[PDB]
């Protein structure tokens, strides 16, 4: 079904280290409709890896196999057949989002323009990043990691719902052990979850607001001047982050309204795209679940 000709598979360069395996980069021959050759990331398995980690491996990348949305980086086929067990996807040609977002510093420091920022853009990669969101949530899958770093940028500059899981050095500081039992990323974590470490699609939304700050300050890490104890403290008694400098007004509206302390009062990814909906491309209707039927 998913499965594809390993032969068909030639890889290029590495993208980074992954949990089962390292991620390389290269090109597949048929795995898209009306396609000869197609960019994509290949994922793969350590030999060094007994079966009780490689049907794992095959366990969550069927998961995907049931997602199918303009915004969420799409699967494509798999391989686990006389070789090392490997997976395909949609390449997205930019990098992840806070890459990106850091990329622009530079230009933006010794370019001679001093307008305002365009509110428009925002608002796509917003709305982009929202209607991913709803499509999973919709599908009954909660994130648990929504932050720029893990939406992609695509050659058209179409943001994308992902998961970078790779090694990543430069942002390991992003997470923190809470008590120990696992890696969390306590500045994008709402304060139910900082408390019972649970994730839900109110705590996807609060870390949806954390993703729209991330954006409007080039991706700078959340909570300022606060240590990972402070930040703790700070959320869980309703603290909030601040204003970004230079922030149209309208999106640290949408942010605090992600922020509310009662999960429950949280407005959901369908609402947020429903309010903002007029200000997106015309594009969106074409290829967006919100629209779909
Ligand atoms: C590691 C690889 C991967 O498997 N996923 C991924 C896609 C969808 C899902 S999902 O559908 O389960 C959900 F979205 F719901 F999480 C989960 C994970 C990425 O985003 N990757 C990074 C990546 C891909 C493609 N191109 C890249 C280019 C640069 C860096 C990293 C790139």
């Amino acid at each position: 079904e998913w499965e594809v000709a390993r032969e068909k598979i030639t890889m290029s360069r590495e993208l980074g280290q992954g949990s089962f395996g390292m991620v390389y980069e290269g090109v597949a021959k048929g795995v898209v409709k009306d396609e000869p050759e197609t960019r994509v990331a290949i994922k793969t398995v350590n030999e060094a890896a007994s079966m009780r980690e490689r049907i794992e491996f095959l366990n969550e990348a069927s998961v995907m196999k049931e997602f199918n949305c303009h915004h969420v980086v799409r699967l494509l086929g798999v391989v686990s057949q006389g070789q090392p067990t490997l997976v395909i996807m949609e390449l997205m040609t930019r990098g992840d989002l806070k890459s990106y977002l850091r990329s622009l510093r530079p230009e933006m420091e010794n370019n001679p323009v001093l307008a305002p920022p365009s509110l428009s853009k925002m608002i796509q990669m917003a709305g982009e990043i929202a209607d991913g969101m709803a499509y999973l949530n919709a599908n009954k899958f909660v994130h648990r990691d929504l932050a720029a770093r893990n939406c992609m940028v695509a050659e058209d500059f179409t943001v994308k719902i992902g998961d970078f899981g790779m090694t990543r050095d430069i942002y390991e500081t992003d997470y923190y052990r809470k008590g120990g039992k696992g890696l969390l990323p306590v500045r994008w974590m709402s304060p139910e979850s900082l408390k019972d470490g649970v994730f839900t699609t109110y705590s996807d939304v609060w870390s949806f607001g954390v993703v729209l700050w991330e954006i409007a300050t080039l991706a700078e890490q959340p909570y300022q001047g606060l240590s990972n104890e402070q930040v703790l403290r700070f959320v869980m008694e309703g603290g909030l982050l601040d204003k970004p400098d230079n922030c149209p007004d309208m999106l640290f509206e949408l942010m605090r309204m992600c922020w509310q302390y009662n999960p429950k009062m949280r407005p959901s990814f369908l609402e947020i795209i429903s309010s903002i909906k007029e200000e997106m491309e015309p594009g969106f209707r074409e290829v967006s679940f919100y629209y779909s039927e």
